[PDB]
This record gives C-alpha cells, structure tokens and sequence, in this order.
C-alpha cells in the first residue's frame, strides 16, 4: 500500500530539519524528519488503537501487546534479541499506550535505522508472543503496578475512571496487574496469547499508524526505503475508537466525594466533563481558560485567597478526554481555615466565574497570548529525539501534516461563543466535588475496586445549592493587567577578547568574586546566573538554620504574587539556602534581570513580616520536621551519610524541638545582624558583555551596602567543613530502626582520597565495571529487592563509594551477600581480558566525554566546581588522557591495599537502617571526639 | 660573743613549729625555728647595714659585696663552691639589698643544715673577692641594672631618690652600675677590693645581724650546734645607721612634676613625707589610715570618683621609708577629664580629708578591723620556708623575741591624737605632686641621669595653692558602714563516710557538672570553688568576644564597690572570659559564699548598662588593642604560639577593628541571647558537705533558669578546639618584625604526642636533662641573651616541646647555635652513665612527688585536669611507675625518630620574631614562609581529641 502525498512544510524557521508528510494507503501516516546533523537518529510509530479498545475482561491487552510485540520474530525469536540489538547500537527505546493511542518510539546509534527496521518489519508479518517473554513481561507489568501502588494520583485517576459510568469503556483498567492480566483469563481458559494475536492481527495490522522517523539519511532514501518496506500492513478498515457519550451522566454530577489519602495532604478536586474542541484547536479557547483561570495577579482570586489565607496553591484547566467529550479539572490545595468556609471557597469560585461572565471575552488577552505563542514557538531551543516524535506522532493522527508543527502555537479565530459556552459549562449544575482529607474516618465506606481508596457521596444540602445558584457576584475581582517583562534584547553579542572555553575571573574583591563566560556554543538571547552568599551565621544553631529556612521561604513567597508575571514572561529563578550560605539562581532573558533582580535585592534587604503568615510557615516547616520520621529509607541512609561525613551536624530531632522558642522579634532582630557582614560570590553566563556584567555586579553590591551595610568577611572566617579521618583499617557499623516501612536499609562507605587524577579514574572505572554485573547478578539474578544502588560519593573534596540496597533481610546476612559480590568482582578483575578492559574504557570514555546541551548544564558543572572552589576546568581531558595510562593490573594495585578483605588501607564503614521491627557506634560525638580530620584540597 | 636569752614565744596558735629567740653579744639577733616534720630546712640572715651606708664614691658597694661574699672561702677558694654545694642538694639561696638592710637566706633539701651552714660560716672569716668573680659579678650587677632600666617603678623610685635633698644619703644610687662599681674607682686609682675589705671589716663584724634558722632538729641541739658554730663574729660596736632628717626639706615641697614614662600610662602621684611611727607599732595608726583612705564604701571618695568617671583606679597610703622618716603616698590613674580637672581631683582629696576632720577618729572601725587582723593572724595555713624567714628576720632586728610573731597583727591601744596628728600632717603644706603622662612633649626638659625620664617643675600658681588650703569642705561624703561579711563560721566539719582523696562527680546534668572534695589536710574554715561556664557564642567572631569582655569587665566593676568589703573580709574571687565562656572562682571562708555568690549570680544574670561607663571601658580596651604593638618579643612569640597551635585564632588587628560597630542596643540585645543557653562545670573544695554543695549548685542553676530561662546545651555542641597536625617530616618557619625592639626573638616547637604515660616521662626526662647544659653553655657561656627558655607544651591533650629565646642574633644563626646544642645533647646521650641516669630520674622523681601546700594549690591542679577533662587522679604514681621503667636506649629511640635530624617523625616548626631592622651548622631543610595561616593549615590534618579518663 505504497501511497505518498506531500509538499513543502512550514517548519518554524529556526530548525534546519527539512520535512515532508505523506500517508500510506494501509493507514500509515508518514512524517519525514531529515537531520544530517544528528548524532543519534530516531523513529516513532503511533497506532490509534488504544487501551480503550481492550476487552472488558482482560486488562492491559494493548499494554501487554506493545510490551510483547518487540520480542520474538521469525527472524529473531530469542527473548532479549531485539533489545540486545538495541544494546548494540546504544539506543534506548520505550513505548506506551493511552486511551486513544498505542505508541512506539526508538532511537539508534548513528545510522543503523535499517537494522532496526529489519528487526521491526516481521512484527507485522509474524509476531510470536512466546511463552517465556510473556511470563517475565507479566512480572514486569505487575512490578509496574507494584511501583504504582503508592502513587496516589493514579489511584485517584482510576477513581475518576471508575466513579463515572462503570459500564462505559472509559471505565476499564488501563495497565492490568498480575491477577487481571494472567490469573483470571486462563482460569477461564482464555489464552492471553491468542488475544494478542487477534488484537494485533485485526486491530493493529489494519490501519491507524502514524509513523515519523528522525533520520540522518536523506529526504528520499529512507522514504522509498520504508514506504516500500510497509505494504505488510494491510488495510482492513477497523474503525477509530471513539466515545459518543461521557461516563458522567448525572449519577455523580452535583455530587460531593470525600477521599482518604495515603499521603498527608489536603485537597479539593473539581471536574467538568465538557464538549469537544478537537475541531476547535484552531482558536483553542482552552488555552484561554488555562491562562485566565490559573492567573495569579492583581485582583485575581488566588491573590485574595492568599490574602484570606484559605488557599495555599491551585491548578485548573482543560483535561483532554475522548474523541467525543473532554474534561475540565480544578485541583486546589487546602489550608486549616478553609474547612469551615469550603462552601465559601466554592462561592469565591462562582464569584470568579461571574467576574468572567460580567466582562465576557477579552481580545487583547487573545492577541497578546497569541504573540506569546509566536515568541515561544520561534524560540524553541532544541528538540529531544526521544519523546518529541512520539508526541507529534500522537497528534499526527488528529492534525494535517503541515499543522503538526504548528500544533497549537498559532491561533486563527476568536471564539467568544466557545468561551461563554464553557463558562456555561461552569455552573452549579455541572459540578463534581472530591475532597481529599485525612480526617475522613469511619465515614467513607465505598472502596475502590483495584487500589482501594474510599469515599462517600454526602450529597450537597440545599443551603449550599441555593447559595451556589443565587450568588453569582463580584468581590475583589479585577481583570489582570499586561505584563511588563517582555524583552526585545535578542541580539547575540559576538565573542570578544575573552575567548575562553571556561569562565574567567572578571572581578575579584574581598567582598565579591566574579566569573564570567559568554555563550560560545548555543547563541541564545537568554542568560543564566549563579550566586553564592556566604555567611557565618548559617549553621551556628538549629535556630539559625530554621531562621534561614523560614526567612528565605516566606521572603521568596512574599513577592511571588508579583513574580507570577515574571515566570509568565519566561524568566526562571531559584532561592536556596545551604549549610554554608544562600544560593541564588537567575535564568532567562537579558531584559530586566538587572531591574527585577535589583528589585529582588531591595525587597529581601528591606523586608516586613506578617503575623499569621509567619505562623503558617512556622507550622509548615514544623510539619516537614514531623514528616521527617516517615520517608523512604534510602533518603534516611543518605541523611546519615551526609550527617556523619561532615564536620558538625545538627539533627532533625533538635531541629524539631527548637521551633518551640523561635519568636518573631528574635528573627526580626537577627535579620540585620545577619545581613550586617557577609560574603557574595557570583557566576554570570550568557548573552552580555564583561563590562556590563561588572556594572550589574556593582549595582548589586552597591544595593547591598546601601541597605544593610554589608562588609566583607575575614579570610580566617571564610571556612568550609572538613571530613572525618578514620584509622585507615577499621570497619565500623551501627543500626537505626525505621518506623513506617518493613524494609531494612543499609549503606557502605569508602574514604578513598581527594579528587586526584588517579582516583577519579580508579573509582569511576571500578564503579562502572561493577555497575552492570551488579545489575545482572544482584538485582536480576539474586532478586534481593527492587531498590539496589551502587556508586560514587563526591563530598568535601574527597571521593567516596556508596551502595544503597533496601530489602527485608538481616543486615549482616545482607552484608555477607554483598561481600560475596565483592569476591565475585574481585575475581572478575582477574577475569578481565584485554577486550573487556578496552570496551569498558571506551564505555567510561563516552561516559566522560559528552558535550553539554544547555547553558544551565555547564553552569551547573562549573558552579559545582566553584562550590568546591577547585576550578580544574580541563580535568576532563587531563583525566581522559590519564585514563589510557591505566591497565587492568593497575586496578589490582588499587584493589589490594584499599579494597581487599585483608587490606590495611581499607576505609570501610557501614550503617544499618533496620526494618520497622566490627564495633558498634554509640555516640557520634564520641565518634568524632577521638578521630583525626582530613586536610583540604589545594585549589586550582 | 655567744649570748642567749629566751622563753616561750607567742606562736599564733595554729603552728606546731617550736620557737626560741635569743640575742648574741656580737650583735646577732637569733630566732630558732624547730619543725622536725619539715621536708626542707632553711635559714636566713639580715644585716641592718644597708645601701644607704655605702661610701659616696662607689654605688652599691654593700650590694656588690653581698653578691661577692658568696664566692671564695679560705676552706674552699673555688669560685662557686658554696653555690655549687647548694646546687648539689636542691637548696635555692638568694639575697637582696635595701637602704637599711642587706639580707641573706638559703634552704637545704632535707638534712644539709650543718653542711650548708658550715659552707656559710667561713664567709665571715674569709671572703676572697678574686679577679674573675669580681669581673663577672660587676657585669652581673650592671646587667641587673640594665634589665632594671625599663622597669618604670624603679625609674619613679630613683626619681624620688634624686628629687629630694641631694645632700641626704637618700640621694645615693642604690644598685650601682658598671660605671660606679669599676669605672669611677680605678680612674681614681681606688681598689674596689680594698673598699670591700674596709667595708666588711669596719662595718659588718660589729653588730646588727638578724639570723633565723628553720631547722628540723629540736629547740636545743640545733641551738648549741649553731651557737658553737657562730662565735666567729666579733663585736666592734658600730652605731646604728639612722637618719635625723627627711629628704624633702622644703626644696621640692608644694611642688609639681610632670613625668614622661616608657609605657603609655596616665598617672598622678602624690607623696607626703611623714615622721616616724615605727615607735607607734603598738597602736599602728598607719594600717588604719590605709584602711580608711583607700576604703570603697557608702559616701566614700572612690565611690564618687567612679561615679564621676574620672578615676579608673587608685592606691594610697603610707609608704615605709628610712628609720628616721616615713612616707605617705597617693597614686591614682587618670582619665580624659581627669586631665583637665586635676585640681578638682585634689579638691575631692581635700574633701575626703575634710570628711576625716569632720567626724574625727572612729573606734568601732578600729575594733572591727583590729578583730579582722586578729582572726586573720589567728588562723594561718602554712608558709614557704624561704622568704618568710627573711621577712621575720627583717623584723627580728627591730622587735623583741616575743614580738617577732605578734609583729603587727595585734594592737593594744587607740591613738586618736596620732590620727588627728597625721591629719594635721596631711595638708597642702605637705603635698608633693608627680604627674605621669606620655603626652608630655616639648614641655619636660629635665632628664633623669641614670634612666632618662624627663620632667619639669611647673610650679603651681598661687590660685591653685590658695584653693588648696581654703577648700576643705564636704559634699556627699559619708563614713562607710559596718561590714556584715565578718564570719563566726570557723567550725571544722568532721569528714564523713564519703571519704575520698579526689573530688567525685556528685552532680551531673546536661546543664551542670559538679565535682567535690572536702578539706582533708588543712583544717581551715575556708573553701575554694572553681567554675567554668561553657557557651557556643563566645568565639564566633571578634565582635561578640569583645562584647563578652566589655560585658564581664563592666559587670565586675559594677559590683566591685560591693565586693571591696568581701575581699577586705577574706572572700576573693575571679571573673574571666575564655574562648569558651566565662571562668568563675570563689575563694575564702564558709560564711557567706551562698549569700554572696547568689547575689553575684543575680547580679550578672540581670545587669544593665550605663553609657559613659561603656564609653570609658570601650576606650580603655580600645587602647589595649593597639597596646599589643609594644610588648616583649618573647611574649609576642608566645602569642603567635598560642595563635598557631589552636584550631582558630583571631588576631589583634581584626580584634581591634571589631570595636568600630559596637553599639549599646546591639550589645544589650546580644547578651541575653548570649546567656540564653550554656553549661557549667565546677570544682568545690574546702570546709563543707556534699549535700550543702548540691544545694549551693542547685541554688545557682535555679537562679540562672529563674532569670534568663536557661536551658542546657546540646552534647553535639560540647566542643573543643583541636590542634593542627604537621606533615610529619616538615620544618617550616616565618618571621615577624618587632617595631620597637632591636632584639630578635625565636621559638621552636615540637609536636610529640598525646599524654601517654610513656611520653610524659620521655618529655620530662629530656626536658630536665637539657636544662642544665643549656643553662651552662648557651646563656652562661655563649652569652646569647637573658631570654633563654625551654620546656613542655601540654595543650589540646597533646604534649609538646618548646624553646623560647629572644636575643640579638640572626635567627638562622641562632638556629645554628641551637642545633649545635642539639648535637651536643645527641652526643650527651651516650655520655650519660647509669649513675647520671639514676640521680637525674631521682631528681625528676622528687620534683614530681610533692604534697600541696594550699587548698587552692591542689585545686589548680585538679581544675587543670577538669579543663582537659582528664580526671586521671593518680597520674602521678602512674608516671612514677613508668619512671622506674626507662633505659638509656629508650631515649635513643625517642631521639632518633622523634628528635634527631635524620628522623621520619620530624614535627619541628620554628617562628622568627625579627629585630627592628631585621659554631657549626649542617645543611638544614628548606622551610616555607607562611603568608596565609589559614591557607597554611588548609592542607594540614587535625589531631583527634582525647577519650576522657
């Protein structure tokens, strides 16, 4: 069925990838991506037969088929063979299934597309779905359900799927566990495999593909190479799975629901099933809804609710649904005092609806957000070869081949009818209410079938109905104003005399230190900024750390309602604290980061306090403190890891106790004492000059001395924390008991050495050569537990080696199998040939040598050196040049004194994180009391 | 001329030392001390021939003779044989010279009374005065005057000696330099030695001796031992040198002086030459005057002068002088407004004089302070066998044999006529004025002859004079009230079933820590108490550490006016800041330590700040911060020593700079935040029980939580500062230039080890064995300088070895000389016999083993364990048990790897202190200069701290 129809494609002229769409006569839509500049080529295939076309008795038949359609052909019937061919050419494929799609996508090393096409063609001629791949892949799907046990959003999602019409095919179960996929059909004698063959043969083989290939080959060779190759798909005219009715048919409308959550949250969830705008993608009022409903601005609803203290956060907007119907969701966070006023919150919601009803549609919002679509559509930076092709193949089904790239970022018409229409869909007739609160006890009986969440209707009384009906009024509400942060500075400045691949010290004082580099590679109008604010007062107490948290948090939170317009313009930022000081990040365009950032410095320099806001944030961090008894035991192990291996550390227990005495006058007194004398360090990167960067820095510290009279710090009180020396041979351990999880954790740590050129290679190559056999033996073969991790630990200028495994075991028993794996790797050193060595050092080589893809990525790497103050900018080529000087026999010399069991320089320490039910380590103070301390690193 | 007369002596009934006085017919006053339980016996001899009876041409002739009397006897014509015979058996003699006395004293190890005294008797028969002793001792006297150049109190002393009557023998020069000892006689052809023999023969043999022997034999055997041994002195009846005149004979009276000092001080010195009250020792009005003049009480003068902020400190009272005359001095500190209002200060002085004239004498004060000296004389602890005997032999000359122990601490009568009489003597007629300020520039022309300070007469105009006489009025002056800190608690508590030889941890909290022992040995109603207050916020920065200083300082000054009677009653204390926190000490009787200490805790818990008191203390310590550019280079070197050999250290520059921002609201806001949360560790020792100690401690910490809502500290914030590891083979050095001094300093340091039982005896034995050869060759023979010090360094639980030398040398040349001595000691390893091993470790052994001599003494040792948290109570016997286990080859192995130059364990570091403009050495390793001490220590490891015993 070799059919092709195409022409010139509107291709958003920043990309150079020339495009062409065509449709094959067996229901295969073909979009051609030609990138002769890509390192890795990619391809994607979306079948519009989704998981709504599954049989009602067997869950995840399309899910298990798109898992199983890879493995087993008449060419290659072996179990991992297709995947082993993707292990040859470095490609990491994945595929998925939705209600209206079942989608495939894959990449490849450089040009080996054909090889995967040869592995791919006999999927349509003869899919096999054999015994063993099936019986392990069902364990993979059951593990997928097992890891989605504790994700409550899928529980509530399925709760939306099941509390509609349970007869409607929307109400089916998407993934399917062990029990539904293979326990119930074969006890009913239904072969899952014959269903697979039926499903693929009738449904998949017929029609509804949407293929797209990111190839490097040409426009034409891959074209008449794959067009010709797909006539094995034969049209049978299977109809498109659509729904002519929504499952919400007034049984669950004008209804309340009360949900008991697994996580300690407070939420209210409102859903509106709404008619189709799939034909109305052109004007697309749902984008207008997402702009207007979730705006946080002058006279907005969230501004008043923060001013009323009822709402912490919200999200709302259009949720897509079936071909016929669509959804409209509202998901808000709840405070304490929202509980008596829940209905009043809903009243304010109807007030905002009436505010939109009062002023009707708006046109300058439509044209302005259209222009924002224009700007963001042009200034698309790059594209991932994975995921992008799966997305545009997702919309290749619904959109013409020239409209796939102008997907939603261009708007033709203005539809005040549709906007008023969905406002007519926002009425008390149309409301669904789902309340998320922990307090629901003994009262929510009706339990979910698959996962088990529990709810109750408690239909709305008439007082609230009539209050919903009559009260369509205005309160605070105003329409929001135009943003002011729109840039015009898009002009790339050519590189000057500062022609460096690494940021140079353009300014150093005793107050500041300023490193700078322009965008050599990426050539973007944006710029990224990193800031170190050093302070003595940071980790003096639990109290001061609490004051750092609360201060920075409520501080950033204050001008956040103003910041919504800043993030609305495309300018992101970060405020962070450290044990050493404060961290500031500024990312975005060149426009008003001086103006706005100066306004930020002036804001946090001279700042005021609300009384009850202070109490809520106080309680909130108190909540996070009480929360700290309940998290995942690997986080618990990393907490002890970074606890013991620093110089001083305040525990979360005494942090929890210390909030009994944190008063507002004490903080408010501390702040100018804090700000009186401190150090600032800054990294600047992007489309600017050096002298303008000097003027911005001069602005910033001028502002600082102007408001709070910042003085520099003494280079004897410019300190870092060291790391604990051990007596070179001991293996010490202790235990900690978990409360929540029945699994036990454990972590083993190695004091190797500073980051020298030798030790980086030693540790990286030894870790990577024990990385994949650990995956093969320990997790795959030994099946100890799902959370098994190994690897490095770079801290305080000292390398380290760490291992994270949680399971329910005796910990010394678990250590015994760890040591068994250590002996296995120990002999596997001696089992290394030259070839294993060479392929591994090539693996390490490509692991190390990889260009950045973002200014923030390389700024994060450089900043990661700056926080260690090392500046060894060409450690990459130095260490790689060193890497070729290593042998296998070298690492025995690394193994024997440092790593072996008889090793005299073995620096080994373990920590047990026991389930819910050497020498011991009783006192961490007495631990550090008679141990030496490491020296620090000479900075390059 | 052996004459003896004695009986029972009033012996202050706590002592058991049996006594006997007698006077020999050759003019020798004899006091017999019989203590058969004393470890060391001693003896002392004072001669009333002083340095005022010297010939007018040679200064310090009796001084040079009493240095030279030691060297040379007809039995032993060798130079040091007396002194070396006291170097054999641990007897440490010394002698001194005064205008009216020349005094000799020695001691002996146990039994050497006859030995040393037989070496001492020959001195009367045959002193030799040979060439070499003469020519080295004149350099010793001139170097003694040269090191006494810069002592400003002797400069002002000699300025008092010279600005009086220049005809009176008070105007002579007491010590005598090289110039007067051997430059003026030989250019006049006068033999110094024939003067010595003339002086010794004519003056000494006659009379005026006052001998005393602390012996351990009996009252009678030692008596007819020494009375047989001393008849060799034969009387010649030289009359008693007395002066019928005072030296201030209206030439320099009612006169001013403006003195330029060597140190940056501000002082005013007022002197009243007054007639003799030595005949009035029975009633002794002068002690009552010194009590009244310098009293700090309600309506007192000092209360107002502090209240005016003009006087930082003062001292006044009677100064003793010659036999004929005596002095009365007033020495006060000066502030900024004190500089303009000196005359008003004099007005305040005459106002207090008018208060004394207004109310006249007082009797209840006389009876009260007399009873205080009665009790204080009644209850005495113990004595040093050296120095005490020289003192009572000083007054054995002037008092009968039963009054030498009731010397001045018992008073018969009240003499208001004497009080009024000296009150008539204290008038503007009798005023001498000496102003000390270094701000006197271009105005003080008349330079001192010997020392070189410069002064000006600046005769007072008549307006101030007439203002001095007429203005004798009273303002807000009151007599001070009766004390309440007088104890009747004198009852020795019998020891209970809780019988410990070491203080036990009787109370432990996360708030407190309490150690306690009762007085086993001393049986005194007194008690001594030591306290550390640990705090995190003390050493965070220079700023708040300065604020802790100023706080504790102005705090202690506040309740000082109250504390004056307590310390006057016998209740002493200490407040002191540390890098960690505050240090508290409570010492005295058992009477009111809860009451007074409770009032102290309430005082420093709830304390307020005055603005101008703050300004004065702020400026004063501000002057102390740039004062540190001016001290001695060895002290400067020890500053760098404690700078570098701690974990963190703030320099004087950044400490000086940190007072630029100290406002009173920042300070007073910080202090209760500072004092919000802290820990206490405490040693209590003396006449008390355990439960009452628990109640006192409970009272204190309860009071603390009552005032400032104190909660205990976290055991993760119980920290110490560590000590820096070296790279185990390196030797680094750097230099610092002293601005003022032309001398160079140096200090060399060795990181040995922690205090293990082996290393203590290693370092003690090696330290003692290098003491005498370094003293023999480097300071004595090579004549490097006066600053030649060595010894241990126990810090941060780490032992250490240090050498402190400040001399005028190139520092690497001085290093070369040091290393030459190190090679000399290296050779002296193999030169040690077994006998020089055993006698030396026995010397160390008796050096180590000793009972304490004060309840405070052992408290300082125990507290020195407590600050190191060690508590190894029997570390001494443990170290002795190791001390018996050592060989010669042990110290070779200690030498080779740790001490030698070919050593893989070299922890050697030196520090140069340069001069103002700054015999065989091998190839030393290259050091590195230390530009940034933080970046120096950046690649240095750190020591562990000690697991506490």
């Amino acid at each position: 069925a070799i059919k092709r129809i195409g022409n010139h494609i509107t291709k958003s002229p920043e990309d150079k990838r020339e495009y062409r769409g065509l449709e094959l006569a067996n229901g295969i839509k073909v979009l051609l991506i030609s990138d002769p500049t890509t390192d890795k080529s990619s391809a994607a295939l979306d079948v519009h037969i989704g998981s709504l076309s599954d049989p009602p008795n067997i869950a995840g038949l399309s899910h298990f088929l798109e898992h199983m359609l890879f493995l087993g052909t008449k060419k290659y019937p072996k179990e991992n063979e297709y995947s082993q061919f993707l292990s040859e050419h470095a490609g990491s494929s994945n595929a998925f299934t939705s209600g209206e799609h079942t989608n495939y996508y894959f990449d490849v090393s450089h040009e080996h597309l054909e090889g995967a096409l040869d592995r791919f063609a006999q999927f349509f001629l003869s899919p096999l779905f054999d015994e063993s791949a099936k019986d392990r892949e069902v364990n993979a799907v059951d593990s997928e359900h097992e890891k989605n046990v504790m994700n409550d959003a899928w529980r509530l999602f399925q709760l939306e799927k099941a509390t509609g019409n349970p007869k409607h095919p929307f109400s089916k179960f998407g993934t399917g566990n062990k029990y539904t996929l293979e326990t119930r059909p074969n006890q009913e004698g239904i072969d899952v495999r014959q269903e697979l063959l039926k499903f693929h043969s009738a449904y998949y083989s017929s029609n509804l593909m949407a293929v797209v290939v990111l190839g490097r080959e040409s426009l034409d060779d891959l074209t008449n190479l794959v067009v010709k190759l797909f006539s094995e798909v034969e049209n049978k005219n299977v109809p498109l799975p659509e729904f002519p009715e929504h499952p919400f048919q007034e049984e669950h409308l004008k209804q309340l629901y009360k949900i008991v959550p697994i996580k300690d949250i407070r939420n209210l969830y409102v859903t509106f099933p709404i008619p189709d705008l799939q034909k109305y993608y052109k004007s697309n009022p749902g984008h207008y809804l997402g702009h207007l409903i979730g705006h946080e601005g002058p006279g907005s609803l969230l501004s008043e609710l923060k001013s009323k203290g009822w709402v912490n956060t919200l999200v709302g907007g259009q949720k897509e649904g079936a071909r016929g119907f669509m959804f409209f969701i509202i998901n808000v966070d709840l405070t304490e005092e929202g509980l008596l006023h829940v209905e009043d919150i809903i009243l304010h919601m109807f007030q905002y609806i009436q505010k939109l009803r009062a002023e009707g549609p708006q046109e300058w919002v439509f044209q302005e957000l259209k222009d924002l679509n224009a700007v963001a559509f042009r200034f698309k930076d790059k594209e991932r070869p994975r995921g992008y092709t799966s997305k545009i193949a997702g919309i290749l089904h619904y959109y013409p081949l020239e409209e796939v790239l102008t997907a939603e970022y261009l708007l033709e018409e203005f539809r005040p009818d549709l906007i008023e229409m969905v406002l007519d869909k926002l009425r008390p007739e149309n409301v669904r209410v789902a309340i998320v609160s922990k307090s629901f006890e003994g009262k929510t009986d009706r339990t979910e079938e698959w996962y088990g969440t529990q709810y109750k209707q408690e239909a709305i009384p008439d007082e609230v109905i009539k209050k919903w009906q009559n009260a369509d009024l205005n309160g605070k509400f105003k329409l929001p104003t135009k943003n002011e942060f729109i840039p015009t500075n898009f002009e790339i400045l050519p590189l000057e005399k500062e022609a460096t691949p690494y940021p140079a010290l353009i300014k150093d004082t005793a107050m500041s230190k300023l490193w700078f580099k322009q965008d050599d590679k990426f050539f973007l109008p944006k710029a990224n900024l990193n800031f170190e604010f050093f302070s003595p007062f940071a980790y003096v107490d639990p109290l001061h750390s609490n004051m750092a948290y609360l201060y920075l948090e409520l501080l950033k939170d204050s001008l956040n309602e103003y910041a919504y317009a800043a993030e609305l313009a495309g300018l992101s930022y970060d405020l962070q604290n450290t044990i050493y000081g404060m961290y500031l990040s500024v990312k975005g365009y060149n426009d008003k980061q001086p103006i706005l950032l100066k306004k930020i410095i002036e804001k946090m320099a001279t700042f005021e306090i609300d009384e009850k806001r202070f109490e809520i944030i106080k309680e909130a961090y108190m909540r996070s403190l009480n929360n700290f008894r309940a998290e995942q035991p690997h986080q618990h192990a990393m907490y002890y890891l970074r606890l013991l291996m620093t110089e001083v550390a305040w525990t979360k227990d005494e942090l929890k106790e210390a909030l009994d005495d944190v008063t507002l006058p004490r903080l408010k007194a501390f702040i100018p004492q804090l700000l009186s004398r401190l150090h600032i360090e800054a990294l600047l990167h992007g489309n600017i000059t050096k002298q303008a960067a000097l003027g911005i820095m001069q602005m910033v510290e001028d502002t600082l001395i102007e408001h709070a009279h910042t003085k520099p710090l003494l280079p004897s009180q410019l300190v870092r924390y060291r790391e604990v020396q051990l007596p070179d041979r001991g293996w010490f351990v202790y235990q900690q008991r978990n409360e929540v999880h029945n699994n036990s954790g454990i972590e083993i740590y190695y004091q190797t050495d500073m980051q020298s050129t030798s030790e980086n290679m030693f540790l990286e190559l030894f870790a990577q050569i024990i990385s994949e056999p650990a995956f093969n033996t320990l997790r795959t073969k030994e099946q100890l537990g799902y959370i098994v991790f190994s690897g490095p630990r770079r801290a305080n200028g000292i390398q380290g080696l760490r291992f994270i495994i949680q399971s329910e075991k005796p910990p010394h028993y678990l250590e015994s199998r760890v040591e068994a794996f250590l002996i296995t790797m120990e002999k596997s050193i001696e089992d290394m040939t030259e070839e294993a060595f060479q392929k591994h050092i090539q693996a390490l080589a490509i692991r190390r040598l990889d260009k950045p893809k973002k200014l923030s990525a390389e700024s994060a790497k450089y900043w990661g050196e700056i926080i260690s103050q090392q500046y060894n900018f060409d450690r990459d080529n130095t260490e790689v040049a060193y890497l070729k000087t290593l042998t296998k026999e070298d690492i025995i010399k690394f193994y024997k004194e440092m790593l072996a069991v008889d090793a005299p320089r073995r620096h080994k320490v373990s920590v047990h994180v026991l389930a819910r039910e050497p020498e011991v380590i009783q006192n961490m103070t007495e631990f550090k009391r008679g141990l030496p301390l490491f020296p620090l690193v000479k900075p390059h």
